[PDB]
């Protein structure tokens, strides 16, 4: 009973774009001369990657002696849910939740004639209630041979190490597989469609966009936080409101890059366009158009209501199992406001930006431009360059070269345009720079 | 596109890596950036450029 | 060429009055600047405009 | 291309001065600078523009 291998190449599923020792050999002034000193450079090409397989290899001394293990590292990781914090209380054997909510009356006319005979009527105080179910009740299993396991190690404490990074590693799952439960949450209720929906352009695309889209998120939490409350925000429409420290916004990693070196970066005084909710940032949505989502921390609804460990032993197999059950109620509350703030298609060409906007130049000098398009596919666009301002003698090239006419006194407007448009409808994007004439 | 030839391309790559290196650092885990495709985690301050 | 023609103009004339105060006020001294044809040398504290 | 030709020219060779400096100051070493090729290093408090 021994499980052995034999002639494993090192390069078992490698792939290699180019051969690093090869490029090495044949180089003359290149930029791989900074090797070509270097001795034992082969050994350290085909090794440094490392190897997936160990074999045994004789020293080079006595070579009846076989190379031995030194050092045995033993690596641990530890992951959390961000969304963790959404998590409510916890019930223990409990279930059917029942939520109860009572809403605001109708004013009546004062009356005197009809109040000595109305004294007894009755007006219901028009109260609604919704339920919510246990839905999620799994295990996770896992096996641990440590008569057999003992072998592969030499010291107790890699052993004692190896063991404990199994049971480390069920409750990385366990919470890797709660992040992804509370996640898919809102991907069902979007696809449920009980969102308040706003209709927002692509903010990935150009600047533009992104700030019109801060301007929306700003009203929208705005007009969420008002005293007398509204109906147009949740679903049920009932009278309600929340408060802006309850208020959370979840977004994506590229928005949040975006935004930060767009316009934070270049804004002066960032509290005047910056997010107003509690901010989360998460790895995208499932839906196809959901770019961020403002909700209230009531509309969560998840609870937990069985988190038990227990162990089993196999004697005759000598072995342990190890047992993680959890049961959870996941849910969402109607009566919260939550507002989805979906996007349309995106234009194929969002903006162009050509150099740093403000220059100055002499009577006879000579300015480079370069350009940017933002372009969302992989094929390119043509640019055209073009001059406003300016007097006879002074020209751009295609290039984007700009010679100064022999004399001239104002401003000079380079605009650089894009044509996406069809034939007799063009669709022109406008990017301007500004240029001073220095006698 | 390229990290020198305009400010616009300049600040496309800044944006780039910025949302890697937050992507990156993420406490649920990732499997789409290391060779053995383990769900593995990484902290901000142990991140060289 | 004018100091309040236009913005370009003054901001020239700004430079070259800026470089005439940093070469006069120069410790190997010069022969430039004065009636006499003589190596001096002046003093910022004691410059006026 | 010209300092005094325009902005552009100027913070390009502002830009070409700064790269060249940070090369002078790595520490390993380089035998780029020098008027016969030995691998030298200098420390940015050293230099005189």
């Amino acid at each position: 009973m021994r499980i052995t291998f034999n002639d494993v190449k090192t390069s078992l599923g490698i792939t290699e774009s180019y051969d690093i020792v090869n490029a090495i050999r044949n180089s003359q002034g290149d930029n791989f001369k900074s090797y070509v000193p270097l001795a034992t450079a082969n050994n350290v090409a085909e090794v440094g990657a490392g190897i997936l397989i160990n074999q045994t290899v004789q020293n080079d001394f006595i070579t009846s002696l076989v190379d031995r293990i030194g050092l045995v590292v033993i690596r641990q990781v530890s992951l959390n849910n961000p969304l963790k914090k959404f998590k409510k209380g916890q019930i223990p054997l409990g279930r059917t939740i029942e939520e109860i909510y009572t809403d605001i009356t109708k004013e009546k006319q004062y009356d005197a004639e009809e109040a000595e005979q109305k004294v007894f009527e009755r007006e219901m105080p028009n109260v609604k209630t919704l339920f919510h179910e246990r839905n999620r009740q799994g295990f996770y299993h896992q096996t641990i041979q440590d008569d057999s396991l003992k072998t592969a190690f030499v010291s107790w404490g890699n052993f004692e190490s190896f063991v404990s990074s199994i049971i480390n590693a069920i409750y990385n799952s366990a919470e890797v597989d709660e992040y992804e439960y509370m996640k898919l949450l809102v991907d069902n209720y979007y696809s449920k469609g009980l969102f308040t929906t706003v209709k927002i352009d692509e903010p990935t695309s150009s600047t533009g966009a992104l700030t019109e889209f801060v301007k929306k998120m700003r009203a929208t939490a705005r007009k969420l936080t008002l005293p007398q409350g509204s109906r147009d925000w949740n679903s049920m429409a009932v009278r309600t409101r929340s408060y802006m420290e309850d208020l959370h916004l979840i977004i994506d990693a590229d928005l949040e890059a975006e935004l930060d070196v767009d316009v934070l970066a270049k804004a002066f005084n960032m509290n005047r366009t910056d997010f107003l909710g509690n901010v989360t940032v998460i790895d995208g949505f499932a839906s196809t158009g959901l770019e961020a989502v403002l909700v209230d921390k009531d509309w969560f609804m998840v609870y937990d209501n069985l988190h038990k460990m227990e162990t089993v032993r196999n004697p005759r197999g000598l072995y342990w199992n190890y047992y993680y059950h959890v049961w959870q109620t996941l849910s969402v509350s109607r009566f919260a406001n939550a507002v989805a703030f979906v996007s349309g298609d995106v234009p194929a060409v969002t903006q162009v930006i050509v150099s740093p906007n403000i220059a100055a130049v002499k009577q006879g000098g000579q300015q480079q431009f370069t350009a940017y398009v933002r372009a969302t596919n992989a094929k390119d666009h043509k640019v055209v360059w073009s001059v406003e301002g300016g007097s006879t003698g002074t020209a751009i090239t295609g290039d984007g070269l700009l010679s100064v006419s022999g004399n001239e006194d104002n401003q000079l407007t380079v605009k650089a345009t894009v044509d996406i448009g069809t034939e007799d409808k063009p669709k022109l994007v406008v990017g301007e720079a500004v240029v001073s004439i220095r006698p």
